[PDB]
């Protein structure tokens, strides 16, 4: 679980704020059991991108790559159907999106849903990767109030405090979902 200030700073969907250099990724798994999706709450977690190593030269490992690194250790049953949801503060850069597309193509027991607080630019070339991820079968969408509240409730050390939406949450979300539709 996550510090409240850490959630609030990072999942803020106002487009004019800066300094959100990190990407946070919260994940949940459901298994299909006879027409309903059943939550596997023992599999839930979150992670962030890694800082580059002190030696320089190589970039820090991206959260999306870390996430893919971890799935094999869940030891999912290849004969079963699973729905994996990521709640991401930024959407993936191009190279991560392509890696993700490749992953889901090779693992057809996994349905991927990425719900993103904000769209990451990746100097224009990120739009292409989001189209590639959608083509390989991933559902990509913008976090609304429902997703933000769920993530607060589920992944934050809230100590019983309810999710408090920031001013503009809904409008920013709606602006972003129009952008994403254009993109896809
Ligand atoms: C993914 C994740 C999620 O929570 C819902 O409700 C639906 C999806 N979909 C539709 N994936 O294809
Ligand atoms: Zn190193
Ligand atoms: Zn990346």
């Amino acid at each position: 679980s996550m510090d409240p200030p850490t959630f609030t700073f990072n999942f803020n969907n106002e487009p004019w704020v800066r300094g959100r250099h990190e990407t946070y990724l919260c994940y949940e798994v459901e298994r299909m059991h006879n027409d309903t999706w059943v939550k596997l709450n023992q599999r839930r977690g979150f992670l962030a991108n890694q800082a580059p190593h002190k030696h320089g030269f190589l970039e820090g490992r991206h959260a999306e790559l870390c996430f893919l690194d971890v799935i094999p250790f869940w030891k999912l049953d290849l004969d079963q159907d699973y729905r994996v949801t990521c709640f991401t503060s930024w959407s993936p850069c191009f190279s991560c999106a392509q890696e993700m597309a490749k992953f889901i193509s090779k693992n057809k027991h996994v349905s991927l849903c990425i719900k993103t607080a904000r769209i990451y630019d990746d100097q224009g070339r990120a739009q292409e990767g989001l189209r590639t991820l959608a083509e390989a079968g991933a559902k990509i969408s913008i976090m609304t109030y429902s997703e933000f509240k769920h993530c607060w409730d589920t992944f934050v050390d809230h100590q019983g405090a309810p999710f408090q939406p920031w001013d503009g949450l809904d409008e920013h979300s709606q602006d972003l979902s129009g952008r994403l539709r254009a993109i896809l």
